[PDB]
């Protein structure tokens, strides 16, 4: 009777959000004698998981803001080699609040294949990585890693179990254990990061001195630019740029270059608006 098994599933139904599923998920795995079964990863929704996993990413975001880590440019500002050149419709700008970077770098889009990117900011973030192992922000990176991992291991799991392909199936199930297990180790360590807890001008920056805005290029004055239009309403930042005569021919010939037509954020609507308010604000200063 019991004794012919049927194959182990992993399901969503008991779960809405990223780290329930996740430890539902780890729970089961962890129970589960990796010999004794076969696995159907056909329940799996990978749509649904990716959904909840960017809202994971977004609150995350979130409360790093709130509890205020990161505690004047950015921790990317010194590792920086671009210059001030864009890249898939961003320039580095370092009054980029880490927060944002956060959600950028992380969120799973499926416009660019499903991958997480922030091209402009893949250089400095790696950099200082690399000098700063036990830092915060380091332990966000570990976690949305291995987040990500999670959903390319079912993947590939689930690619494995079309074509076939069973040992590919079973490695990858003690992989996704580890990871797992990795995953909600990564969590435990954050939520002691985030402790105890207790921005004018933007929403996405930093205060910028006008020192520090003169010295933007026009690639960067733009990226700014197209970012505060995420805004619900226009922001102090924009509207002192947009204000001052001597930014203008910069940013408007960055829109020129065409080099923010690969954007997803409508760039042709934004720069249409930019260029209206620009109009609006040059009538009388």
């Amino acid at each position: 009777s019991i004794l012919e098994l049927k194959p182990l599933t992993l399901l969503m139904t008991s779960s809405t959000s990223f780290s329930e599923t996740i430890n539902q998920w780890a729970d089961i795995l962890k129970t589960t004698d990796m010999e004794k079964f076969s696995f159907d990863s056909n329940p799996i929704n990978l749509l649904e998981l990716v959904k909840q996993f960017n809202l994971y990413v977004d609150e995350l975001a979130i409360t790093c803001e709130a509890n205020n880590v990161w505690a004047t440019p950015n921790l990317f500002a010194l590792y920086d080699n671009s210059g001030g050149e864009a890249i898939h419709g961003h320039a580095f700008v370092p009054y980029y609040k880490e927060s944002i970077v956060l959600r950028r770098l992380f969120t799973v889009d499926p416009n660019t294949f499903n991958l997480s990117r922030f091209a402009a900011f893949e250089g400095p973030c790696q950099l200082y990585c690399a000098a700063h192992a036990d830092s915060a922000w380091v332990k966000i990176q570990t976690l949305l890693t291995l987040g990500n991992g999670i959903i390319n291991t079912l993947k590939i799991i689930k690619q494995a179990q079309a074509f076939g392909i069973d040992e590919a199936v079973t490695e990858n199930l003690k992989a996704l254990k580890e990871q797992f297990i990795a995953f909600q180790l990564a969590e435990a360590d954050i939520k002691e990061s985030l402790k105890a807890p207790s921005n004018k001008e933007s929403e996405f920056f930093y205060p910028i001195d006008e020192k520090a805005l003169a010295k933007m290029n026009g690639y960067q004055l733009a990226t700014i630019c197209l970012e505060e239009l995420n805004s619900p309403k226009p922001s102090p930042l924009i509207e002192r740029i947009l204000s001052n005569k001597k930014f203008w021919k910069r940013i408007n010939s960055a829109f020129e270059s065409g080099v923010f037509k690969g954007r997803t954020d409508d760039p042709a609507g934004k720069i249409a608006k930019i260029r209206e308010w620009h109009q609006l604000l040059q009538i009388s200063g």
